[PDB]
This record gives structure tokens, sequence and C-alpha cells, in this order.
């Protein structure tokens, strides 16, 4: 059932490599900073049960369920595995506010949150736009409880992520129930997912200025990734074409050479998405003796998700992303 609202989530641009949004947890609210992620299904954030022995949780706001009135309890432990980190805790019951949506969700009580990496995250939690089917513990995602309400126009959600900069500028937007117009031109073309239950889809090559995906491959579009990562071999030819340097967590370039490197282009669709060098380097200066940091980095994905590609932030930021349930397809088109 569809209804006449769209609604919208402001999005803090931390460093171009973080994006987050805020959410009200319980009665009262209590706030927190989360990245809404396509490659996961789960809401979680850090509890006032945390040990303060991790001292991420003494860094970032803290779900107290004894000051919710609205809080239901669960207990149900769950463990949740991310690419960069592992959260661990149980799971409870509260009232979720969502861009002026409110939603009863179960969501993860984080009492296990590791220094590395979350001592590094400027967000609190994270909230899974990703589909049940990858939710851990079988747990009912936000956007799907939020589609059972009855009141989003469609049953989609889109992506703007902004560039960073000072700060009178828009980070980014979530539209929950469509799309923004201001923040997007031409027309959206459209990759049917490989299969319901993950944003992932077909891509049928990569480019360097094609030298790779050329049997094709698999793309995961993924809100919460900060950069376009592929599988280690694909990377290593990647870069190899780049002339770029392997560092232990990234890929570097002296900085003089960043502005003239060559396109990367990604095959979706019908359609070619084009990546310049502005686009994927971060140019911190231009320096022949200064080192800097590319935006495409190694990561094997494990099974059955992975092998794959992840389009992250990088991607976005050029194309605006719809990520349409209804239809099981990711629609892009040029950001503005
Ligand atoms: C935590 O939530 C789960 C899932 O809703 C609850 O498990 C259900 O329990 C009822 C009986 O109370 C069963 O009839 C359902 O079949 C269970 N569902 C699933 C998916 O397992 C569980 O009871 C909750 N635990 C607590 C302590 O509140
Ligand atoms: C330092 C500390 C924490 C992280 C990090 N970042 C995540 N996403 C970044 C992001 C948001 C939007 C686009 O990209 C993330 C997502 C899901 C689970 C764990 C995560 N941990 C990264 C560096």
């Amino acid at each position: 059932t569809l209804g006449n609202t769209t609604s919208s989530v402001i999005l803090t641009n931390y460093m171009d490599t973080q994006y987050y949004g805020e959410i009200g947890i319980g009665t009262p609210p209590q706030t927190f900073k989360v990245v809404f992620d396509t490659g996961s299904s789960n809401v979680w954030v850090p509890s006032s049960k945390c040990s303060r022995l991790y001292t991420a949780c003494v860094y970032h706001k803290l779900f107290d369920a004894s000051d919710s009135s609205s809080y239901k309890h669960n207990g149900t432990e769950l463990t949740l595995r991310y690419s960069t980190g592992t959260v661990s805790g149980f799971l409870s019951q509260d009232i979720i506010t969502v861009g002026g949506i409110t939603v009863t969700q179960m969501f993860g009580e984080v009492t296990e949150m590791p220094a590395l990496p979350f001592m590094l995250a400027e967000f609190d939690g994270v909230v899974g736009m990703g589909f049940i089917e990858q939710a851990i513990g079988r747990v009912t995602p936000i956007f799907d409880n939020i589609i059972s309400q009855g009141v989003l126009k469609e049953d989609v959600f889109s992506f703007y992520y902004n560039r960073d900069s000072n700060s009178q500028s828009l980070g980014g937007q979530i539209v929950l129930g469509g799309s923004d117009p201001q923040h997007y031109e031409g027309n959206f073309h459209y990759i049917n997912l490989i299969k319901t239950g993950v944003w992932q889809i077909q891509m049928k090559g990569v480019s360097v200025g094609t030298l790779l995906c050329e049997d094709g491959c698999l793309a995961l579009v993924d809100t919460g990734a900060s950069y376009i990562s592929g599988s280690t071999s694909s990377i290593e030819k990647l870069m190899e074409a780049l002339g770029a340097k392997k560092r232990l967590f990234d890929y570097v370039v002296k900085c003089n050479e960043g502005p003239t490197l060559p396109d990367i282009s990604f095959h979706l669709g019908g359609k070619e998405y084009t990546l310049t060098s502005a686009d994927y380097v971060f140019q911190e200066s231009y320096s022949s003796k200064k080192l800097c940091t590319l935006a495409i980095h190694a990561m094997d994905i494990p099974p059955p998700t992975g092998p794959t590609w992840a389009l992250g932030a990088t991607f976005i930021r050029k194309f605006y992303t719809e990520f349409d349930r209804r239809n099981n397809r990711i629609g892009f088109a040029l950001a503005r």
C-alpha cells in the first residue's frame, strides 16, 4: 500500500568518507548519528550497557533503555560483521524517528565496539537499508517497517552525497519514498538487481583510460562504503594501470600526477559511468614529494555476495542513486 508521503533525512559529510544523518530512539528521543547503509540490513547504536573499557563507547552516544518509556526488551544476542569491523550486543525494540517518520523498530544495542575502527567513526551507529534477506537475526529492517505503514508515495529511497567543503553546504540527503530533482539532472538509467535481497547489480566492464570485468562481474551499490572497491586481484590490476603504490590500507600516487591520471569507467546497464581523477583522487597537494590517497580500495567481500565490486560514496557523489524496492532495480542519474 502506497500513501502520499516523502520524507528527507539531511546528511552530514565528514571528510568525504562518512555520510551520516540523525535518528531519534525512544521516549523521549535519544539522538544518534547514523550511516544509512544499503550494504547491510540491521539497525544498531551503541548501548549504555557497553563497558567503558571499550573506549569507542566512551566517545559515542549510548542508548539508555532505562531512560525510554517506549522501550521493549528482547535481549537476543547479535553480532554484525562489516568489512572494516565487527560489533556485538543484543536486540531491543523502541520507537525510532527518521525524517519525521516514526516507526517501531527492533535494533541492536551494541555492547562490544572495537576501538579500531570505531574510535575513528564520527557516526554512532548504522541504519541498514538492505533487504530482510541479509538481516542478521531475521530482524525486519527499518525501511520494510516504514513501507508497512503505507505512508510512502513510492517503495523507493534515494541518496545524494555532496562533495565536502562551508558549513552552509548540504552534506547529503536521503529521500524516503522518492527522489529529489534538485540533486540530479538528466534521466535515471536503471539496472535490475541480480536478485531481490541485495542491492547488487551486474557490471559489464571496468575501463581505465576495457582492462577489467571483461566477461561481467558484480557491483554492490553500497551507500555505507566510503570508496569504490574491487577484489584484490582487480584492484592490483586497476592500480598497476594507474601507477599507484600499495600501502597497508590504501593506494597512493605522487600528488603531482593525481590531476592527469586516466578516467575510470564502470559499464552498468546501458550506460558508461565515468569518473575522472578529480572524482577519485584526494588532491590534498600538487607536490611530487607528497602522496595522495585514492578513493578506490581493495576489499574482498566473501560469498555469497562476493567476490564483488562495491560502488560507495566515491561513485554516489557523482551519480545520484535511487534504490527501487517495488521494481527491484537501482537508478543512477548525474548528481548536481
Ligand atoms: C525476541 O524477539 C523474537 C522475534 O520476535 C521472539 O521470538 C518469537 O517468540 C515467540 C514466542 O514468544 C514465538 O512464537 C515466535 O515464533 C518467535 N519468533 C522467532 C522469529 O523466533 C522472542 O520471544 C523475543 N525474546 C524476548 C525475550 O522478548
Ligand atoms: C573509520 C571508522 C569507522 C568506519 C566505518 N564506516 C562505515 N561507513 C562509512 C560511510 C558512510 C557513508 C559512506 O561511507 C561503516 C559502515 C557500516 C559499518 C561499519 C562502518 N565503519 C570507517 C572508518
